[PDB]
Order: structure tokens, then sequence, then C-alpha cells
């Protein structure tokens, strides 16, 4: 029982959140957990708000789960999204690089091309691809933003500082950090490629399938494999850049309401999970893609007792992030 203040990032998420609240109100008893919606402009404002007791929960891509864990925020992962299916839940997804058919370049010929990223610091859209190209970048590789801006001939890196690194917002002026920026996120990064602004989009394996319904339209795209070859989009399992951890809901380490967060999400998935309700869907929305939770998620899994971000993420992934911040070739 009682309220969970969910942090919505911008307008579209705020709208889905209010629908969430209302529908949960009609199915959950008076003694059940309720939702309240707190709208912020960016995920970073959501992280600050939770730490300052202005909100209670927000779902974050795993690369951002690390930042949320750092002081003075010290948030912890409490609920994880899972993909694939209820039968065989997967707590990871594949980072891939999508390109247009016959564009004529491999992974080792990315210098000078234009890039579309889901957002600064995110797993598939930034951490994995930039981590793999780190040494191909020109010195000085610090700050990272500068070297990336000089490697590509223009990008859209949402949440980056367009004032200090204008090239990173060339494809999306402002580098807006929310769905108000049409090239934000997985589907936004794909749109950036589809529209012709960029040459490559760093997204997840399911992104193209969530955006292109005809095999004929998808046959116009390919994936860049690490062996400097290209494969069709259905072959991501044999052509991906890395496997990364699921997006996860984070909460305060003190007075965090993790029990209510789990109670709310568990009930929510039972009533409004995949193919559960015709009235409301937790994992899709007429208002946008990946609002509050990823459209590709099938449900939630509780994170084990008192697990910190580092253990949750794993040594390899946390290493990759570290080596990206300081890193020596
Ligand atoms: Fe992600």
């Amino acid at each position: 029982d009682k309220t969970v203040r969910w942090c919505a990032v911008s307008e579209h998420e705020a709208t889905k959140c209010q629908s969430f609240r209302d529908h949960m109100k009609s199915v959950i008893p008076s003694d059940g957990p309720s939702v309240a919606c707190v709208k912020k402009a960016s995920y970073l404002d959501c992280i600050r708000a939770i730490a300052a007791n202005e909100a209670d929960a927000v779902t974050l891509d795993a690369g951002l789960v690390y930042d949320a864990y750092l002081a003075p925020n010290n948030l912890k992962p409490v609920v994880a999204e899972f993909y694939g299916s209820k039968e065989d839940p997967q707590t990871f997804y594949y980072a891939v690089a999508v390109v247009k058919k016959d564009s004529g370049f491999q992974m080792n010929q990315l210098r000078g091309k234009k890039s579309c990223h889901t957002g600064l610091g995110r797993s598939a859209g930034w951490n994995i691809p930039i981590g793999l190209l780190y040494c191909d970048l020109p010195e000085p590789r610090k700050p990272l933003e500068k070297a990336v801006a000089n490697f590509f001939s223009g990008s859209c890196a949402p949440c980056a500082d367009g004032t200090d690194f204008p090239q990173l917002c060339q494809l999306c002026p402002g580098c807006g950090c929310s769905t108000l920026n049409q090239y934000f996120g997985y589907s936004g990064a794909f749109k950036c490629l589809k529209d012709g602004a960029g040459d490559v989009a760093f997204v997840q394996h399911s992104t193209i399938f969530e955006n292109l319904a005809n095999k004929a339209d998808r046959d116009q795209y390919e994936l860049l494999c690490l062996d400097n070859t290209r494969k069709p989009v259905d072959e991501y399992k044999d052509c991906h850049l890395a496997q990364v951890p699921s997006h996860t809901v984070v909460a305060r380490s003190m007075g965090g309401k993790e029990d209510l967060i789990w109670e709310l999400l568990n009930q929510a998935q039972e009533h409004f999970g995949k193919d559960k309700s015709k009235e409301f869907q937790l994992f899709s929305s007429p208002h946008g893609k990946d609002l509050l939770f990823k459209d590709s998620a099938h449900g939630f899994l509780k994170v084990p007792p008192r697990m910190d971000a580092k253990m949750y993420l794993g040594y390899e992934y946390v290493t990759a992030i570290r080596n990206l911040r300081e890193g020596t070739c």
C-alpha cells in the first residue's frame, strides 16, 4: 500500500505515466500501491530528484545505472526488465550497428561517416561502439566527446553538450535528451539513419523489427559485424557488437520504497503486461516507443537483496565503462 512517484522524462512519458496511474487505479484495490507522476526534462534530473526525495523510481539503461550509483546520488538497481519471452526470460540484449544496404563501408572504415546514437553513456548507443573504436580515435582521446566528434563527420549524440562539442549535435541540433528530440533513443537513432542524416545507427537487435514491418523494407538494411563484414538484420546473433545487461529501475539506498516498487510493477505486469489488457499496455503506447519501459520488454524480475550497481552490471561491463573514462590503449 501507498504511492510510488515515478519519474517521467518529458511529455510523452508523462502522458503514458498518467494513463498508467489511472488504469492501475481501476484494477488495484484501495489498499494497493498507487502511482504518482513526476515530470522532468532529462534522465539526469530524474536521478537527482530520486536522490533528493522528490521521486522514487525511474527505469535506466544499464550504462546509466553506473552513473546513478556514483556519489552523491548512490542509487541502486531494484527491478530489472527481461526480454525474449516469459518462457525463456533474457536479462540481456544485443548491441548492433545498422547500416543501409550497399553503403560500402565496414566497421574499420567508420572514420568520417555520420553517426546516430541512442544517447550519451547508454550501452548500445554509446558505451559498446565507442569502446570498440577507442583506439581508432585520434589523440587527444580526452575528452572522449572531442575525439568522437573528430572521428565522425557529424553525429547525433543525445544528452551531449552541443556548446562544447557542436559536431555531436550536427544531426540533431541541441542534442535533446528526451523523446522531444526525434532522433533520441533506439527508435530515434534508427530514424536518424532511415531519414538519411546518418550512415550508421547504434541500437539494439530488435530496433529494426520494431520499426519496419515488411521484410522487403528491412532487406534494405544490414549489420556491421566485428569481422569487418556485413550480414542481414536477422543474423544479429552472429553479427553483434556485444551483449549488454537489461535496463533496470533504480531507487534510493535509504527510504527507497523498493518493496512497493516491486509490488507495483509485479501487479502492473500481471494486469497490463504483454497481451494482457486491451485498455492499457505497459510495454507499448500510442504515444511513443520505449516510454517508461522498453517496448521489447516482456516483464520484470526482482534484483537480489542489496545488490549494488557494480555487481549487477558485472566486472566485464564495469571494466569497459572504466576503461572508456580513463582508458589506456
Ligand atoms: Fe539500452
